[PDB]
């Protein structure tokens, strides 16, 4: 069921984008724990070039910090619309750097529920072997 | 030249980095100055799929603190490499996303000047739609 | 166990992959079948800005013939690798432009195996628009 | 002026766009002149998180065939748009990949011009360097 931490991220990420002025480029944002207990929030970058989700600038935002091992994070999106589950990209590059991080998504009953990344990209292909 | 703003970016971008743990994952800080005066920082996340530069994590943390318009931004390399060049990528996003911005690079000198992002990309695709 | 068009497939990729001289920028071939019957090939071209995957560039090959849907997908990597399944990247562009197509990927007995993308991507991000 | 060369991979590009489906997933095409004595073609593949523009399916093509250098390429967008500039991705990659290349772009009177890459990406970052 529903955790303090995981409660925690959500609201925070929820916080984060609707504070925001509406946009078709910023619509998007994430939060993530830090396994030292810090949590860290971004905004996507809305680019044809493959502009960065949300999550990927809170990578960026948590190394800046030298936030070291993220254990869990979660994307929400604009507009109330609630937990989105990581991109395909996005799956990968959590996968290979940071292989021990679970996401928030909605389970088969609409629940939130954190995942192991490994079980978000079956078969995965896995950066230099 | 070499107004106290943007040698304070380069001061902030420069702090970034060095004071974070070596790495050939989180090798670039960035730091941005908003219109408003606020100053946002990041670090890049290297991935083959194109994880952000540094610079395309400063937007995002940038929007996620609704700054507005970014006018001026640079990117400062690990292991004492000093400024760095935008990489085109990060050139057509600034373009697309703050066309009033700036970008601190070197010239022929060695030496910090800020330059019009559409001079560091002449004859620029401009993204409609 | 698999069918012979999805072997096909395995057969053209690993000949295109065998057939260009080794390289660290392109070392991965791909091939993919269209319901018309046609097999399109392509190679990776690696970028830190995210350079496209060996199908990604099958992807731009298959449409600059008109080929329509495709139906199923591999990548074969150089140094004798054999299958690559998708990265997480693939799998979004996938599900995204040919929501249909199958990929085959390794099973646990190592064997060839098609497998819908959907089961690539579980609890997948939906882009709209 | 207008060479042969470059009327030639003008109108294949040209050709290849005009012969598809309209389509905002694939709305561009590139032709590459080799070397060798070949010319290879690609559309791009849009997706949000960086699908390939012309140019780089072009690239995986080239380099799916054993083209080596490629000397000159040009991008022509769909419904009569004639030629884009390589966005600032495409250049980067362009650099990094084939340096001794030019692009088609138009000139001041709107005419085609082949450029050097570099002339594209003044104070370019050199990535490895
Ligand atoms: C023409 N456009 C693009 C408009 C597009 N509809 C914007 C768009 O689709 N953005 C989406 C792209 C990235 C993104 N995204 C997705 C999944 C995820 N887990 N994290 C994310 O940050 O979510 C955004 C979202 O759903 O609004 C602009 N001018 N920006
Ligand atoms: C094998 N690798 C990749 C190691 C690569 N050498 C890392 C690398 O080349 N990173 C580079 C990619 C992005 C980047 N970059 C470049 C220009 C710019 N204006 N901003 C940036 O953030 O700067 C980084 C840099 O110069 O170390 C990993 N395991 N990470
Ligand atoms: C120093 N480098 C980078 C060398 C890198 N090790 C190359 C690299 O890892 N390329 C990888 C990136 C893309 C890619 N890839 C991956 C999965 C997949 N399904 N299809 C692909 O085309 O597979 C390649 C692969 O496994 O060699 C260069 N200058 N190129
Ligand atoms: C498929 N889409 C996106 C619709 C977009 N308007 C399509 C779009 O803008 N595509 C553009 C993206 C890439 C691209 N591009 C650009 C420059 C260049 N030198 N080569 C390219 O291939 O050119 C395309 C073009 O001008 O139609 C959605 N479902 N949102
Ligand atoms: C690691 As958790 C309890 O925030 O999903
Ligand atoms: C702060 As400035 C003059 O480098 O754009
Ligand atoms: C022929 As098949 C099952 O690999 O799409
Ligand atoms: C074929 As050309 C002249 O644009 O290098
Ligand atoms: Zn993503
Ligand atoms: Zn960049
Ligand atoms: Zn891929
Ligand atoms: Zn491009």
């Amino acid at each position: 069921p529903l955790s303090q931490e995981e409660s925690t991220l959500i609201e925070r990420a929820t916080a984060t984008i609707n504070s925001i002025p509406i946009s078709e480029d910023y619509s998007v944002a994430s939060a993530a724990l830090s396994s030292d207990g810090r949590i860290f929030t971004g905004v996507n970058v809305y680019h044809f070039t493959g502009g960065p989700c949300a999550q990927l600038v809170v990578l960026g935002t948590a190394a800046a910090a030298a936030a070291g091992n993220l254990t869990c994070i979660v994307a929400i999106g604009n507009e109330n619309r609630g937990i989105l589950s990581p991109c395909g990209r996005c799956r990968q590059v959590l996968l290979d750097l940071h292989p021990g991080i679970k996401a928030i998504v909605k389970d088969s009953d609409g629940q939130p529920t954190a995942v192991g990344i490994r079980e978000l990209l079956p078969s995965g292909y896995v950066w230099e072997g």
